[PDB]
């Protein structure tokens, strides 16, 4: 086997751990039953990740990446950028009540691998730093240093989406955190709208 | 021995961990180390914590609850209500930069242990959130749900404190996190001072 061969067969089988765990859930599904629902060689699993934990780190990779890029996206699609912002901002509350990232990432990656990993936080800062940098260049955005203003206010989204993914009531719980960001992020402004 | 008596051993162990850590470095010290240091019996860390991050965790907790102590006294004391959450804010931040918070909260905890529990994050949001809800009973803060709000703030705070300790200059980061800090809490008032 080369390794655009192994590579090709891990992301089939990321893929395919994805779909099984979205219809049975993480928790439920040991390696053993996707290996059984998948109809996949025994081992071939283990002999990719490792461990479940391994498999569940892999697809969150994937997960963060396909997120950083609709995130990336919105404010680059932006005809205000300002307001880009805010709906990027708004969209990474919205995305924690999507079934997959609920679950996947902000609950079953949150108890199980501890959250995000130092590197995957550093890599959101930067990916929002870029923007504030903008901003600030502008002069829609008050003066700062755009990575310390980034990791604050990456920091307030990841807290909120895990609280809005704790909810009973996420729909609720939704609302409200967007309503409260909006009052965070209006003092950033050089001029109130 | 009784609860009592193995609860009392148990403090001290934690206490004089807590010393050793801070003279040695954790990674440096292994179980055996603070053993030989601490002139402890064979067995007792093993018996007390289980494992090293057991033992971690425990301290962990200890270090939480003086901090938790230490930032609801500033808004506690305050003459003004609205400077005095300000000053609970930057003094969290503040924390990042001493040696023992530096050093096995933000560096080794979070390696090792994948950051704050969520317990610990919800107990910290329910505190800040105390002090939202009375900051907005009195019209100083702006009409929002106190419990989004206090996650909101609280996931800023603790993601900018590991963004100062990831620094090799801590405090240029602090000034910057400060600043920037600013910033973000100033669209909360009702009316800007």
């Amino acid at each position: 086997r080369t390794r655009a061969e192994m590579e090709e067969t891990r992301a089939t089988l990321l893929a395919t751990a994805r779909k099984v765990f979205s219809e049975r859930g993480y928790a439920d599904t040991s390696m053993d039953d996707l290996t059984a629902q998948a109809s996949l060689t025994r081992g071939a699993l283990y002999h990719h990740f490792g461990d479940k934990k391994g498999l569940l780190a892999a697809v969150v990779e994937q997960i963060d990446a396909e997120m950083d890029e609709r995130l990336q996206a919105i404010s680059d699609t932006a005809e205000d950028d300002w307001e880009g912002f805010r709906c990027r901002c708004r969209a990474y509350l919205e995305m924690a009540l999507e079934p997959e990232i609920q679950r996947i990432v902000l609950r079953d990656a949150r108890a199980v691998l501890g959250g995000a990993s130092p590197d995957s936080q550093r890599h959101c800062v930067e990916s929002m730093q870029r923007l504030i940098d903008n901003l600030i260049r502008q002069g829609v955005v008050a003066e700062a240093d755009p990575q310390a203003l980034a990791s604050l206010i990456y920091g307030s989204l990841a807290e909120a989406a895990f609280w809005i993914a704790e909810g009973e009531d996420g729909n609720a719980r939704l609302a409200q955190g967007v309503a409260a960001l909006e009052l965070l992020l209006r003092g950033l402004l050089v001029k109130p709208r």
